[PDB]
RNA sequence: AAAAAAAAAAAAAAAAAAAAAAAAAAAAAAAAAAAAAAAAAAAAAAAAAAAAAAAAAAAAAAAAAAA
């Protein structure tokens, strides 16, 4: 979401939801609130991929100087495999 | 006229040198002189002389998440 103060602080711009292969053992609802809603027909999101996508979107953003606030994003981008600078 | 075979098997043979009382020399200060198997027989590995071994390197984490 834009941090920034303006007409749409704190909108999103991403809200996507991953395409996901292969089985999933966890829903972690009682951590994620999923609902599941990794569906392809029943997506009721932007069910969108990494691939080369929002991965580079949020590659992008760590590349132009934007900063990611958020909480305990520390082990969040170890998950993600990306490794924000200090 | 003491005048002997002139060398197998790489045969085989020489030395390449001394107490010197020559003249009026006492009784081991040597540093130790020191042989036995063979009835189926003697039998360290680790790396081998402590002539001076202080020998607990602090700890404390109230706990996670990630709605
Ligand atoms: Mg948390």
């Amino acid at each position: 979401i834009r941090g920034e103060e303006g007409e749409l602080y704190g909108v999103p711009f991403v809200d996507d939801y991953v395409v996901n292969t292969n089985h999933i053992e966890d829903y972690l609802t009682r951590y994620s609130g999923i609902l599941p809603g990794d569906l392809d027909p029943e997506k009721s999101t932007k069910r969108l991929v990494r691939r080369n996508v929002v991965y580079r979107k949020v590659w992008l953003l760590m590349q132009l100087g934007c900063v990611f606030v958020g909480h305990g994003l520390n082990n969040d981008f170890k998950h993600i495999n990306i490794n924000v600078p200090r």
